[PDB]
């Protein structure tokens, strides 16, 4: 069901040497600046970016970077990323890209200053890939009224992967199929496996290496030494994403990372704690059951302590819901190994069902254990709307129905300004 | 309690750009192979080595490589890498190294072909370190009447990573100090986190780098991509080494590379299988309780199911052997969550008391658990005498007492030709 | 009157993943070894050749290297070279590449071990580029009834940098139209100005790349330190190839090198002492008239000095052949500087009029200086043909004659064995 | 005759890593940037440089880069170089280096804007070196009362080259003699051949290699692609920096560097054309004689042809000054091979007695040839004094002499604004 090579959704932008694969997100901590991404492939051209705001028309330059990689018998175009910095909050800027050759214009707008009750409406999208079913999940959210203003992206974004070798133009008709939203509102993310391609077979050995080359994160902004785990601060959320497939042991980078970040986290500021990753800690479909044990092991007291509010995660090609749940108190032989509702637990959230190579995981564990709060094995894509420094609204739209049908509704109440039992 | 840098046993030997920290491990996958690496200080100086058998006395020359690297403020000497392929098997060699300025001799002697029912006797040393007790423990070895024939090193060499800006001459003291065993008979290694050596705050961030530099092992013998996890087997074993802290998330190198391995090994062949690691999957001290879990959770059943005979790690500086027990049944909600005995689970022995800086971890979880068969807070090494296709026998030795008095011993049933019950 | 991309000449060998541009030289300094490089442009495949003598027809195989190389908005297929060693003197050898996927072969006949008097043939040729007039050339020289055994090629070889962005396809072309020659015997590179190809412009500074990328010289065999300069012994002959667009001021590598070869030539053992270079040292043509004067007032002493017997050039797109001259007295205000008869001055002949883009050099100096023995500005190429240590024969066939027709010729007198006035 | 290690010259700046070897050169191609280098040895440091100008003391900071080398069994410390741009012209400016540890402070004075009529006093120095007699040429430089505010150094650095494996401490310690003037004043570098460093025999092949790392030079100011030829313009001065030791062949990047630099010349602009070089074009002495030759032979028309006023060179360890000499009609037969006056050519000066190792070029070519004009084998140092569009005034200090007597003077009338006979 992978959408034809020459789906109108592939086409390229006309003109020589057009940018194509427009993409950006956050480039910084708090959110004035930009990390403009796009793809020539003529010839190299320029890696300078264009913007100005609305009001103050004033036309200023950034400069940035140009890299190429080659996959196997593959080779890439001309990949640039140009951080455009020192913004002002809440303003539209239009930005363009092709100053050599042809110019294309798009714009965006920051986000505003981080506070304690500043609303802000997020887009959820995990498990996209290039179906025609990816291509319907994608106009719902274009049209979902509640406005998407960020989309927090949870994993595998276009599974070239299963094509032969690894096909990397797979990546090429993604980044094209993605640019209407992507060349206007940030998507933030996180790696899944479809990401890592480790090809020993094709002497392809380096993790991560095609997605790397064309999604940057601003993962020093925290202070991560690697791209594949990082965070964000933006309105009144506090973004942590982390890697399931990066190592997690104790002492590593990447453990030794959240333990500081997590004490960094103040809730005063930004009161919604939000974490992203792509193996679900917490699900009972059949498929993948149980792989997030190794982490969850690792993590999840850290999660309960300090509050985190949700957890996103994909993986799983379906929906799923749980309760505020814990299970932390096994110690081997004490037999105390089953989740408990525990209401300074975050939800954990699973929406991996935006559409990969159209299909859907449908087997799930009978019967639905109690952690669960609902699930459904349909296509769709989700909305967490911040409210107050107490109230967030979480949606689930499926594809079946009309855009503004949610077909799974929440209230959230803040584990740490309102901890509340929104556990219903 | 660290020994102090003018010990003698730090003591360098004499000659101008003398080679020292000598070192030697297997270099294939079967046992014909030598890899010989040293250090030359005072300049650069050949990265040949030479040698002959006892028997044919006809003088080989085999060219390496050289290579340096630079810690903080640090730098090292040149350290030197060869490998001597194509030897006989079972024989004795004489190998020189410093053939330019002043040379030095030693020998080895390559095991029996790989066999069903070939004898060999492997010594168990982990967390070894530099303090006084280290050179204890050093020598209880070197004199086991049960002469060792092949270190199977579980982890945390040095621990100049406890130095300021992690000293790196700790790293060339404890090399000088373990010459007199390792150049003369392998030692298997195994990466701990000592190794890891993460220090932002200096601006090192790549993990494993000076250990990595210094210690190399074959493992594309196996067809590994990364030195952090391999294969060799050598007589009737079959040993596999694993890394903690580097990835095991479903999917990656790792993980993808034990479930093929797994699938090579055959006991018609290679009787004995073995597997290395450093954090114990089963410990009951206090210190480091759990942190197994997590590889726990993605490797135990793939060990039960291929009948492993034995599993040693370090990490808590104690001793501690269980029984064969297994605990794959837990599902989340079924409460199955205690471990059972298996017959077909292996042994799993935690050896970590060769001494570090000194320091025995004693506090531990009591009552001692049901899968605990046998535990002790002292500093020792261990042995692992294997006989023929169905027996192996097992000793602890404590630095308190005689060379010779084995404080634990047990005799080891081949879980694949002779499965009666051990767990006692 | 460059032969369009569709040429017959041109044409792509038919398979999935044929090797192409298939080229070989000398890849040691004796003869008993080759090089072999070709290019695969679906995907990578194998750097092994598997080769044979006629006689003794066990079938042995050598394992070479890949590469690749970008060079503005181009990417080049994956280039090879391997090199066979050990071969056996004056021996037919067949040998095989593409052998994972669509296999081609050919052969070659190393050359006899170096002697005194052994005979040899070398075609000369210069400035090839791919013009109509190139293919000519080439066809008369593989008819040439004295049948040229080896090319010493003087520089300049595709012209590609001629074409918008150097478009490196016409490196390609050339590649795949000279191999009807260089698959079965080496031609000997040296590096002329259309192989500089420095074009800042289009970002491209490195010198030499896709020269360098494309033809690999032993030039380690000397003691060299750059491939731009070597030197290599075949039969009788002691060749010298030195790089007018390199440096070789008093001290640099160049200098130095040049200066310990010339030491070690010994005549008693290669009779024939030939240097090659680009720029010619004496020309008489208006174009690029006195532009080899630096280099001349650096080596020429050392060529009349070890009396070197011939000194192949090219660039100037015409031929000339000068008489036994030396212009080795100025010292500034002495007023001697007037080239001089000198019988142990090598001889200057300059063969650059193989074809280049079909242009040729006409305006001459006028009057014909006394220096210059014959000059004639026609498309041609050259035949050293060596018969004892004391006569070796020189002959020019020009394009517009039969293959057969010799339009200048000339008997060479060794300058070590037999230095008599074949000034004539 | 070197100075020992102990001398007070070469003593360590007192403090943990403490910046030591501090030097500066102009930074941009007009005058308001500078370019601060400087080494530390105990760690790494700060590459940050503070400073603000006498009149507006607001303190600034700029932030550069940290290096590090390794030559045979050396190893460099850290070596820093940080870029302050955008400067006042004609201003004060305080600079603090060792920002984390022990910071020093030094200051300089960015020269007046680029002008017809503005006047400045350039110091010349060749072939430093550190014997006694370098520390005295430096003294009296130090205390020349006509003052000279920028030095161009013509070549031959250190002579560390000299020492057994060119035993690189001899460049600290030169780094650290030197800082006395360096630090406060810009030397304008040119390579020589002593900084060419190709050194096989110890696998030290990369020409260039510590001089490189040390002492950098804003060479893409004027748009080189190599370090080793550049342009600056400073007051009423355009100066050109060429590499004897580097190529000048037809088509290659330093000869194609310089025809282009010639043609952007503007008198109007800065009236004063200067070039520098290490290897004398004219030379009389014996030693070194006709080594110029090469590069004459491919720059000398171009000097003559843009009216280039002096020609400053070293490599001969002793004096010379000559007459506006061209010697350009040469065309091999013609027989016009000496030495002419020319009032459009340049005035060919050496000052490579400086110092060196100790040692003077004494045998001279007798008689003194028509085009020298003034030759004396004593160390020394030179003042080339601007004054106006017209005149400049050039003075040379002998050792012996006193710091006010000028050993040998001559009045410089410019070849463009006012060509009238100077050469007498
Ligand atoms: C390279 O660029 C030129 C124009 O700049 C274009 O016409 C040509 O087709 C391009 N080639 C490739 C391979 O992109
Ligand atoms: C691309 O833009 C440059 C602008 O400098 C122009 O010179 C060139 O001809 C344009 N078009 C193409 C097809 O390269
Ligand atoms: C994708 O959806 C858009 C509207 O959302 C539509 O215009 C387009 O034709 C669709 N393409 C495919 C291949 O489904
Ligand atoms: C690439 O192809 C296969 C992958 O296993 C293997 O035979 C080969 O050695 C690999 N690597 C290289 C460098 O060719
Ligand atoms: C939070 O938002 C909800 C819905 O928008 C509203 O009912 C509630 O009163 C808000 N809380 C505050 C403190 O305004
Ligand atoms: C370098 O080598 C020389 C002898 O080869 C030795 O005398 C000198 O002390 C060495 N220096 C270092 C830093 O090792
Ligand atoms: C080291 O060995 C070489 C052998 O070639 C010798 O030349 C040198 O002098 C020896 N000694 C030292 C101290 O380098
Ligand atoms: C270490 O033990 C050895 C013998 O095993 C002994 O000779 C040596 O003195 C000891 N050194 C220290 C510092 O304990
Ligand atoms: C090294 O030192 C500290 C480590 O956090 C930091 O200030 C600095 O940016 C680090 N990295 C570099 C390249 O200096
Ligand atoms: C195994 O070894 C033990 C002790 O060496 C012995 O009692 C037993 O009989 C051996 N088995 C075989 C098959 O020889
Ligand atoms: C890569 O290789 C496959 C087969 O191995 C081939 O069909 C495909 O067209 C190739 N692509 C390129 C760009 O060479
Ligand atoms: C190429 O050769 C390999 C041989 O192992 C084969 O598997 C493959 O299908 C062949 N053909 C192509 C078009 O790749
Ligand atoms: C080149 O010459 C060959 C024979 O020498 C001939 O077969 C071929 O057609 C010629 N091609 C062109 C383009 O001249
Ligand atoms: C490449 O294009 C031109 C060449 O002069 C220039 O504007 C640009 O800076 C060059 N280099 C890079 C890295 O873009
Ligand atoms: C050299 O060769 C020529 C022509 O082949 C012949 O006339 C002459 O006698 C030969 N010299 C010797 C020594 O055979
Ligand atoms: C490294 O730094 C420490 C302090 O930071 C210093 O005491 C030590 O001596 C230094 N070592 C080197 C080799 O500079
Ligand atoms: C160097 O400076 C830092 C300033 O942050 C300080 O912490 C350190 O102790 C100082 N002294 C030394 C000897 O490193
Ligand atoms: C170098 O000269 C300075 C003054 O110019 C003097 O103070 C110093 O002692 C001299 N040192 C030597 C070693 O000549
Ligand atoms: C370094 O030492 C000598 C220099 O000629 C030589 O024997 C050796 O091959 C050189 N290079 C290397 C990589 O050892
Ligand atoms: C040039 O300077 C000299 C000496 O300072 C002076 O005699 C002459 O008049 C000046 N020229 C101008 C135009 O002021
Ligand atoms: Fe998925
Ligand atoms: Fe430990
Ligand atoms: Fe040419
Ligand atoms: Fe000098
Ligand atoms: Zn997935
Ligand atoms: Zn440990
Ligand atoms: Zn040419
Ligand atoms: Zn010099």
């Amino acid at each position: 069901r992978d959408m034809p090579l020459d789906s109108d959704v592939f086409r390229v932008p006309p003109g020589y040497n057009a940018p194509q694969q427009v993409h950006i997100t956050q480039g910084d901590l708090v959110g004035r600046a930009m990390i403009i991404s796009w793809v020539t492939m003529d010839e190299p051209g320029s890696s300078a970016v264009r913007y100005w705001s609305e009001k103050n028309g004033r036309k200023r330059i950034a400069k940035g970077k140009m890299s190429t990689y080659r996959f196997f018998n593959y080779s890439s175009g001309f990949i640039h990323h140009t951080t455009i910095r020192k913004l002002k909050y809440n303003t539209k800027y239009y930005y363009e890209v092709g100053l050599r050759n042809t110019t294309r214009r798009f714009s965006f707008i920051t986000p505003p200053q981080t506070g304690l009750d500043v609303p802000y409406t997020f887009g959820l999208i995990g498990d996209l890939g290039q179906s025609f079913d990816s291509n319907t999940t994608l106009s719902h959210y274009e049209l979902s009224p509640k406005k998407g203003q960020t989309v927090l992206f949870v994993g595998d974004l276009s599974y070239a992967d299963r094509y032969p070798n690894h096909d990397n133009v797979r990546w090429d008709t993604w980044g094209r199929f993605t640019e209407r939203s992507v060349a206007y509102q940030p998507w933030i993310w996180t790696a899944g496996n479809h990401e890592i391609e480790f090809a020993p077979e094709i002497n392809e050995t380096e993790p991560f290496k095609p997605f790397s080359y064309r999604y940057h994160v601003p993962y020093e902004a925290s202070q991560s030494t690697s791209p594949f785990w990082y965070s964000i601060k933006r309105a009144s959320a506090h973004i942590i994403v982390l890697s399931s497939y990066s190592a997690y042991g104790r002492g590593t980078p990447q453990y030794t990372w959240l333990k500081k970040e997590l004490r960094k986290v103040k809730r005063s500021e930004t009161p919604w704690l939000i974490v992203l990753m792509h193996s679900p800690l917490y699900n009972s479909y059949n498929h993948h059951f149980m792989e997030g044990e190794a982490m969850r092991t690792k993590f999840e007291a850290w999660f309960v302590k300090y509050k985190v509010d949700v957890v996103f995660a994909g993986h799983v090609h379906a929906y799923e819901r749980s309760e505020r749940v814990s299970n932390i108190a096994y110690k081997i032989t004490d037999g105390l190994c089953t989740p408990v509702k525990d209401q300074s637990a975050p939800v954990y959230i699973t929406i991996g069902d935006a559409g990969n190579y159209g299909v859907i995981d449908s087997n799930m564990i009978q019967p639905q254990p109690e952690y669960s709060a609902f699930r459904e094995a349909s296509f769709g894509h989700g909305m967490f709307d911040i409210k107050n420094r107490t109230h967030a609204h979480f949606s689930w739209n499926r594809n079946q129905d009309g855009v503004a049908v949610e077909a799974d509704s929440v209230w959230f109440f803040n584990r740490h300004w309102y901890p509340v039992d929104d556990s219903t």
